[PDB]
């Protein structure tokens, strides 16, 4: 076999989406991978990941009710060598859709560079208050 | 959707705790998650976190016995901008507890800073030989 | 409880495996357990490790398939303070019999020091085209 080394800037991600909506089991993790390949693939990217079925437990900003659900974490390594911005930029709009897709108040995003973390982002919904 | 950056130091942990007495599978990642969100609420910070249901394999000290077991890894991001200390001093106590409440051995607790470990700790029982 | 901070050089590793054979479902979890702890026991290494259940997508590299299959992402913390080359080493070594015994195209294996990503390698099936 070959050990090849991977190229570019050493670029990953790391996407946890919740599958309840509020307090009600909703979704699925097989939901969230067949939308992560769509999405993606609209991207023109190549949608290769990682998902893992997850006990989940958030605080809901506006009320302050603790919700303990099945969550999903995206392991996303990029094997393309993007750019900084370009791989920042997709994972971005990859947590946005997910957001709206699965009904969530927020979705978090972790973009890391050879591990060491470049930002931590929470995409938080602007439902009106 | 706001895409809010997230705020302090970027400190996370990742804590491995097994759900075997011995050879004996004994407790579920549930029980897992209640116990962690009952120490973290009497410490007063925000449970939010993330429980990966796992297979784990480990060398007993004593024995030398291998066993392989369901195992929990829980994700800790740090939303609420602690300072090191804070942060740290409160996953070593969540750990030590862990490891009383499900009666192991070993809990190992892992601390990073953007990313980057800080301190890789093995919390051991020390019952009389 | 003691609270024993961890030596050597921090060395980790992550690797991915996947239990489909090209469109067909395979493996098992358990089957990746059990290989690990013998080709590490082989290794006169200690084969503590922990073991994640995922759903995982691959682009198969030839025809360009898209695959859906269960996977298994293997966390390995090094306890036994190994030098560089000889952790390095043995994980290379052991990614690249998984990817024999499982019948894979590709495992890939990450190595980190304190966290920070040393390699990220993909061990790649070299079958005559
Ligand atoms: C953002 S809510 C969606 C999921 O994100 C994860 N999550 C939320 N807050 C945290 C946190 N602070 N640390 C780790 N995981 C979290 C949990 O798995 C949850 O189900
Ligand atoms: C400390 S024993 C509890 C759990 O920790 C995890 N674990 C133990 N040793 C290691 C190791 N060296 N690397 C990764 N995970 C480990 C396994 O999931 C185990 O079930
Ligand atoms: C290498 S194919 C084996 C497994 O590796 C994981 N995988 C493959 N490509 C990626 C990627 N780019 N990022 C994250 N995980 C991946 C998926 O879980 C897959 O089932
Ligand atoms: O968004 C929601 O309604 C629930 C709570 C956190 C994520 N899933
Ligand atoms: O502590 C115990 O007894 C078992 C062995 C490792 C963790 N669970
Ligand atoms: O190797 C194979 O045939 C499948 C596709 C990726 C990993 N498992
Ligand atoms: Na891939
Ligand atoms: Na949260
Ligand atoms: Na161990």
């Amino acid at each position: 076999s070959l050990m090849e080394r991977l190229g570019g800037g050493g670029f990953s991600a790391r996407i946890f989406v919740g599958l309840n909506v509020g307090d009600k089991p909703t979704y699925t993790i097989e939901d969230v991978v067949k939308d992560t390949i769509a999405i993606r693939k609209r991207q023109g990217i190549l949608p290769d990941a990682s998902f893992v079925a997850q006990r989940g437990v958030y605080t809901e900003q506006r009320s302050g009710q603790l919700v303990t659900e099945n969550s999903v974490q995206i392991i996303i390594i990029d094997l393309e060598g993007l750019s900084k911005e370009d791989f920042t930029g997709k994972v971005q709009a990859l947590g946005k859709e997910l957001r709206e897709d699965f009904k969530q108040e927020s979705v978090i995003v972790e973009i890391q560079e050879r591990g060491i973390v470049q930002d931590v982002y929470s995409i938080t919904a602007e439902w009106y208050e």
